[PDB]
């Protein structure tokens, strides 16, 4: 009962229930002459909620707010894009006017930043070399290296046991590498296998676009993007 794209109206959001105080959300874009749907995470945070990434545009992201208050009813206060792309930054200057506090890596912010695109207020320290990891309330903020962009971020739940993979991890009914545009081919390898070793306990894992699985994604994962190479 994941929802998928010839569910979601234009402009709507679905929020899945992953585990206990853990949801995804769900929303729909124009992207390359087709329309995607997209990732994003929800986790409780105390008393708050702590977003991770946007819902791909200003409008789903209004959309997200309303739909987190009707269904959820505790404040987001915090919010992590994981990488500089729309599907994770557009959407930050609505999270900002609603009182949300908006983060992302140095690197995220450089990038996000030359391209014209939204930028997160808040920097995050520790996340600058392959391996670094830091808490951020009820999450851990991993960089594996670089892999779907230079600068993408993996999130872990450990009360839950989610992980949570962004771009830099395909769903299995994907066959290609998806945008490779701003990608290292050479380095995903690496970086993705860093991800398996580093999460060997993680019961589902959740990529950037499309239905969730299980450690099997992260095999696929790399499979797909050797497949790419040739
Ligand atoms: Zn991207
Ligand atoms: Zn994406």
């Amino acid at each position: 009962e994941y929802p998928t794209v010839n569910e979601i109206p234009v402009g709507e959001v679905r929020l899945y229930q992953i585990a206990d105080g853990v949801w995804s959300h769900i929303a729909t874009q124009s992207f390359d002459g087709a329309v995607y749907p997209s990732n994003g995470l929800i986790v409780r945070d105390g008393d708050e909620l702590l977003l991770i990434d946007t819902a791909w545009g200003a409008k789903n992201t209004a959309a997200l707010l309303a739909e987190i208050e009707k269904q959820i009813g505790l404040p987001v206060t915090r919010a992590v894009s994981t990488h500089f792309h729309d599907d994770r930054v557009g959407g930050v200057d609505v999270l900002r006017a609603a009182g949300v506090a908006t983060y992302a890596s140095p690197s995220t912010r450089r990038l996000a930043e030359a391209e014209g695109n939204e930028i997160p207020t808040h920097s995050l320290e520790g996340l600058s070399s392959s391996g670094d990891a830091v808490r951020f309330g009820p999450v851990e903020l991993f960089y594996p290296g670089a892999a779907h962009s230079t600068d993408n971020l993996v999130v872990y739940v450990p009360s839950a046991n989610v992980l949570y993979g962004g771009c830099a991890v395909h769903e299995l009914s994907r066959t290609s590498a998806g945008n490779v545009a701003d990608a290292d081919l050479a380095e995903w390898p690496t970086s993705v296998e860093r991800i398996q070793k580093h999460y060997p306990e993680a019961e589902v894992v959740i990529p950037g676009h499309g239905l969730p699985g299980g450690l099997d994604l992260l095999q696929h994962t790399a499979n797909v993007v050797k497949a790419h190479k040739n």
